[PDB]
């Protein structure tokens, strides 16, 4: 039913989805920071290759962060860009969460502590636990030096994804398994924006926003 | 009495009024020295004079540490300039408050997550129409966390749920993604107005 | 009949301008531009009661100034413009300090100044051309003793941008200066004017910052 | 005109006021929540009505998180129930303006310690009567620090100035225990209002 | 007879030219974007259009500035590379040579001062004479501070137009022309133009060679 | 797999090829690249009865580095896979010291850093199955602001600027710079992974 549209350029990744008629198209490109390069090309490319015209979508999902201070916010403003002059919503979703459905995705994992390299040596971090097919946070999302970075559960099997894991060993834990090569990728920011939007959590262009940690 | 409640304290941002009628507007967006001011203004217009309100009412924490200090500093200024009382009430009640609206729970242990690796904690019973402290408020591991009811059954409340797995016990239902919303506050408000709790701009303050 | 939109955020200015049916509007705030800029958008429109389809081309601050900024500037017009099947209009935002000059003091010969990171300032010599500001050589990122005008030593010259609080290290200096100007959309509109004119106008894709 | 002064932004916790006559009150102790509200009642009573003042002032920061917001969120709350317009003044420069007033210094490159191994960086100029910015305010590592004139004679101003040591250029004389004062906020002010430079009480924000 | 490609890169444009079986055919855009992104898909496109193959060039020009060195430095490796891997000669031209040939084409003119924007107060400066439908080089080019700046004509008496960039220094010069245009920037197509009296004269390079470019 | 390696990063300029499983390399510092890189191509091609139509994929270093020498060598490779329609691999310059800084001096982690106005280029990489791959981000900083995701070793130009880094190393080489045939040991990596792309894209840091 329902057309989505995702993108995402928080990292070195830049990437973006489309869901349309249950079927799920992805780009995804590691480039370092030309993104304001090369985000409406690959718009442009998937909607061309898909055969969807961009009145079709009904809502635009982005990474929100943490991340680049510059790549979130290109993301940001192409959003609110495009949402503004077609009148459709946004969804914000954080990258720390895409990646924790990513590495469910890929490898399977149903507790992941996704974490992101962040500037002045501290990483970004989130724990996600799925639930009904949706990676959810469990407790907050912060910015933490290495050292002071925990989890909220006991004995349990848990998966540390995201390049903060590059500081494995200046962390407390370690996990059973960990990839830290792992982006946030727009095909799973698809999956998590079409839970939001089944609970309608979508917003007008103007509070398309980065988040502050 | 007309009463005017404010809320930052999480990542929710929220603002209520109570003449006789009541109304809430409620934001999730973390930023808060922005859209407070403003969503005192729509309120007010789309229901009302300012300098009508007889009781303001705010979260006093706990929460985030320049979130529950920013809603304080707009309610310190506010309630000065209009010379009125302030209503100080706690955001792990304001939960409890909304999982009682929400899902009929008159047993609630409000968990909101804290730094370093903690959670406040505190536990609320319905009495009469309100949820009210049982013991009193703490910061803790979530390991050494406990309830002063048997168990009985009661509800868990907010984001320090997300440590359940790490805690001692579990209630049979729980929301880990429930935040204090200033509806509640504003219920909480009526208790504290009517048994005259009120105090002067200056003693509003945030929890420690 | 051409309306033009016109945005910038090059710099703590924010500001949006736009030109329908030979009218000019213009709204401007000095304060995190993400939050402003797309309100700031809308309230325009209503004030002018236009609405977004009537536009014809986006112009834009390209920079040099801030480097978020400009490209939150970019982003929203880049969405805006393809969403909407618009071209899109490059404006330096040197050129629009030297536009506003002209407009506000007169001048027709500028060297405009923004202060840039690391001890340097951007700098751009401008002069009137039938009624525009028109760069005379290049942009450049120096040091404020590395400065020079393409001018002879005072006709008298402008100095016009933050880029001006290093008068002192520069070699030479105007009779005239301001150091608080800004850039505004209402002379990035003027400019915009000019170069829809010439047909400048690029696919929205090609909405770019510059790097000096 | 009636103008009211408040800055928090560092250790120092300050209030200012100007019908014609000027006064100041300044406490330096880290709490600011609690100290600020008297302190402008104190002032307002010792002189004044509260409704005859025409603007606030305020610093904007940089300087504590926590502090700046603090008396933005009192600023945002006075001035909409009074209906008034607000005034943002940088707090780098109301240590110029002070250490203009205090040592008669014409140029200061002001520095105020910030988080993470840096510090806030601005040079003023006085203009007029005025200190006035020169070129722009940064967040910078004391190593990278750099001034916009010859070195010419230069004063240097705040705590900032604790890192003199890593720095490329040292002025002739400088205090490192400068803060920022009310008083000078206020004249400041008096500059600002008199350009109308007013702006709304939600648009009073701390600087980034 | 002869196959050519030609392209710039040395300022804000980008363009690309070819010469085949008499014909020219050439693509001229002007943008922000980065070269390293355009050239190539510039070049493919160009020769998909002509329906000629990358193989049937003969000899590849490239405008070795002066002009953006970053530019001009995309232009250098590209066009060895392309060569190296054809094994074809390359023919270096410069910029201020092609904005002479443009002002020729576009505007009559057959005596061009060209003058181009340069780092730290001086312009780049070349003066340029028709022969034979080729503008030609009298008698070097230099780097100078815009006070310094000669023509080998005379001044007043002969009619000459001023090209390029560096005529935004006018003011400062010892003279000027009636007519000039400070917007002007080198086009390919112009570069094919003077690649072709070029090649005719059996200049070329190998790639591996040291290529007469000083940057 | 025949693969091509080029890089003019820094001062130094070097060329590797790996045919038949045997890896070859040519290294010459000189202050000029624009002039030696594609006789270097030629005389390593000429060395291994190599033809450069036997190539498969081409990669460099990407940078960071001198900024000169980065913008030829990409222009050459661009050029030369265009021609050839052949896959590039782009490799960072940290990672490359990285790799040899391991082949070299033993090095099982290092924190390669490359001199840039003030600022230094700063990566550091962890050996895991014969390859030196990256922790954290590749960052541009000031000496003084960096920092260690962690026995470790400093490579490259910007370890010159040693003081007040805060922490120093066991070792250190601070006149290390790329060479090719690191690169080609890092590109082989790459290629079995699938990681090439068209010469339209490769592109500068
Ligand atoms: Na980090
Ligand atoms: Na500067
Ligand atoms: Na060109
Ligand atoms: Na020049």
């Amino acid at each position: 039913m329902s057309t989505l549209l995702a993108l995402d350029t928080s990292t070195e990744a830049c990437s973006v989805a489309l869901l349309h008629e249950g079927r799920a198209l992805s780009h995804y490109e590691v480039i370092p920071r030309l993104h304001a390069q090369r985000l409406l090309p690959m718009v442009r490319d998937l909607l061309d290759e898909a055969g969807v015209a961009l009145s079709a979508v009904d809502a635009i999902a982005f990474g929100r962060g943490p991340g680049a201070f510059t790549g979130v916010r290109i993301a940001i403003g192409v959003v609110q860009g495009l949402a503004f002059a077609l009148q459709r919503p946004v969804l914000a979703v954080s990258d720390l969460a895409i990646l924790a459905q990513r590495a469910y995705r890929e490898q399977g994992a149903e507790r992941v502590a996704a974490a992101i390299d962040a500037r002045m040596d501290e990483v970004y971090w989130g724990c996600y636990q799925l639930q009904q097919g949706e990676m959810r946070l469990a407790g907050s999302e912060a910015v933490l030096p290495p050292e002071r970075v925990a989890v909220p559960w006991d004995a349990a099997d848990w998966f540390g994804a995201g390049t903060g894991w590059g500081y494995v060993e200046r962390m407390p834990q370690r996990p059973v398994a960990l990839d830290a090569s792992l982006l946030p990728h727009a095909e799973d920011l698809l999956s998590l924006a079409g839970f939001a939007w089944a609970r309608g959590e979508g917003v007008e262009a103007e509070q398309a926003l980065p988040v502050y940690l």
